[PDB]
């Protein structure tokens, strides 16, 4: 039979939607068909997000794949928790209690703290914006006081030589451009770029003026799964799949493809347990208070969190709060030849060289 | 005539509701009154906040008075901006700009930064609560490089959490190992003594500490030097009990029966309750001149109308928004005036210290000048 799911995409997230579509084809099975209902909206607009969520809810969707941002994350978490509708997302993870949110993106805070320690930094700047949450800010401040670090933590998000940049890609360019412009000790700087897409396109087109640059990567192109994927992705018709026909894939797009794998696996597992996922009967007003307890929702959430598969972002496994666990983050440096992996980080071993 | 308004109150805002009711009596006249419809909600729950806001929208109110927190502020700003219904609030003011929001609460960050400079601090602990918000901490961290401040930031919002032992370890390392004696407390006003009590059991030579209470209600709770272990204590106050307007209010408020008016029968009023009373004055002054629309029937609201009904035409809603922002009155929180984004301007924050005889005003911070001025 067909299983209804929702898709909540930001306007302009073209590559991610192409990755979603490619995943829908790749992970298709004879057992059931995933029938997606797509909405494109401004995810920063909580009213619009509410409208889209309610639309999906009323179509009886069994799960929603989508994105949020700092302004709408609370709408998503509260509506998911209230209605027992699972939201699977490549957006920034959160540390709070968020039943019914499955976060495809691994937490970077631990790898970042381990890297600062690996380079033996004790004095540095953390230049950040709030677009990916403030948990990383809090974690840096916590560790600073513990290890006697002197940290200069500046919010660059509202603006009209060891440096961590945890900000929008546009701002990285502006900041580095400024350092090279000043012309003082340009090569003596060391930037750590606090995101999971070191080699994703744009970042390494920046002229760093010979400074040291380090970062992180969750998609390992040496992986058999990934190289095989890229072999096909790199030859797709860009007209048909905007953002495709590239040698690399943004990590958010890779997580979107992986999310389709996770959803498919969850529904396969529910089918194996004879848990009904065919079609919801009558869904009342979305904004009914109190909300009606939808029973299947709890099992669907459990099944999504129970999934274990290997994808483009490596080993995928979740804890009871929908957070990635048992993952690995590759630590990268920009060498004179190009970006190179210098080691990796996992929960159990922290940072391991080579 | 009468104008219908919404009132959205969090659980535990008992005194604020009493102040709202007292305001409705004070500012009503035989010629004009507000007719409120009160909903009581979990402000931390965005789904519940959405339901409440939308039900008021459905009923057809001129404005909604209410509260939000860190988790629900985006619901309020997005809904009032989309539906074009004005929301007037004593909650923490938002860092950015958002139409259809009237912020009764003056910004605190400016006065706090100025007070740190005034005392010539160069090193201090900043005890914050992440569930409360980090905007003020961020302002302090942003200024720390330029001002040469060594800040040790500790989330005491985790003092009872799973991060509890981590929180105590942090307090211990700063107070015992690093001998920190300057402490900023950025927290709920009624949590000050609980946090201080913990600090006192952890630190040493506590009589020598200097706390700044980063909150607009310095005297909202008991201030007993003995409770502070003999330390210096500084803070901020927007309700000035020397003001005739305020002392007259308190003369009346102090005899209201406490069962009937929870939180009243006191010699002080919480700054949030004062702002709630002032909000009734602002709405009254804004609305008394607006068009007397044809007397219609008021009916229970349906939250689903947020999706079923169109937004209030912008040209209609903006007239109410502008009327609110144009109000200039004196209230319990002093001079009330708004900029084009609904932020308080031209306000004054009193700077207080706990002295021998009790809390005393030692100076003030005006929004126009943005420095601490010392009083004789
Ligand atoms: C949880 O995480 C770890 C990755 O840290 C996964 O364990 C690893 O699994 C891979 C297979 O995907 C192992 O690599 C293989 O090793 C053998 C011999 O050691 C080699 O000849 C093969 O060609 C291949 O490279 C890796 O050794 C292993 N690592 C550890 C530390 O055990 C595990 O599968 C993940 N489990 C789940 C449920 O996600
Ligand atoms: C010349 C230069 O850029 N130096 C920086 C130094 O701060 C850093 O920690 C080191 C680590 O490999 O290289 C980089
Ligand atoms: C009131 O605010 C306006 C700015 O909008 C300014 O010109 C004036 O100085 C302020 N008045 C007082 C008394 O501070």
């Amino acid at each position: 039979n067909s299983i209804q799911i929702g898709g909540l995409f930001p306007r302009g997230a073209d590559q991610e939607y192409s990755a979603f579509r490619v995943g829908m084809v790749q992970f298709s099975t004879s057992e059931f068909r995933l029938t997606p209902h797509i909405d494109n909206l401004e995810v920063a607009n909580s009213f619009a997000v509410t409208n889209a969520f309610c639309s999906q809810f009323s179509r009886g969707v069994y799960a929603i794949f989508g994105f949020y941002d700092k302004k709408s994350v609370n709408t998503i978490t509260s509506f998911c928790g209230t209605l027992h509708v699972s939201f699977i997302t490549p957006s920034f993870p959160t540390d709070g209690t968020h039943p019914f949110v499955i976060q495809m993106r691994p937490d970077l805070k631990g790898a970042l703290l381990s890297l600062i320690e690996y380079y033996q930094w004790d004095k540095f700047a953390y230049l950040y914006d709030s677009d990916r949450g403030l948990s990383t800010l809090q974690a840096v401040l916590d560790s600073a006081a513990e290890k006697k670090w002197q940290v200069t933590a500046i919010n660059v998000g509202n603006i009209n030589r060891r440096v961590i940049l945890d900000c929008e890609r546009d701002k990285v360019n502006d900041i580095v451009d400024q350092v090279i412009t000043i012309g003082k000790h340009v090569k003596g700087y060391h930037y750590i770029i606090a995101n999971l897409g070191f080699t994703d396109g744009d970042l390494l087109k920046i002229q760093f003026g010979g400074a040291n640059v380090s970062g992180f990567q969750i998609v390992d192109y040496d992986d058999s799964l990934v190289s095989k994927f890229i072999e096909r992705w790199s030859t797709l018709e860009e007209k048909e799949y905007p953002g495709a026909h590239t040698a690399t894939i943004k990590y958010t797009s890779a997580l979107t493809y992986d999310a389709v794998q996770v959803m498919t696996e969850a529904f396969r597992n529910l089918r194996k347990q004879r848990i009904e996922i065919s079609r919801r009967g009558n869904a009342g007003d979305c904004l009914a208070n109190p909300a009606v307890p939808w029973g299947q929702g709890v099992e669907i959430e459990r099944a999504l969190k129970q999934v274990q598969v290997e994808g483009l972002s490596g080993n995928i496994k979740f804890d009871q709060n929908g957070k990635r666990i048992n993952y690995t983050i590759n630590i990268m440096e920009l060498k004179t030849n190009g970006p190179r992996k210098i080691g990796y980080w996992s929960e159990v071993d922290k940072m391991v060289v080579t």
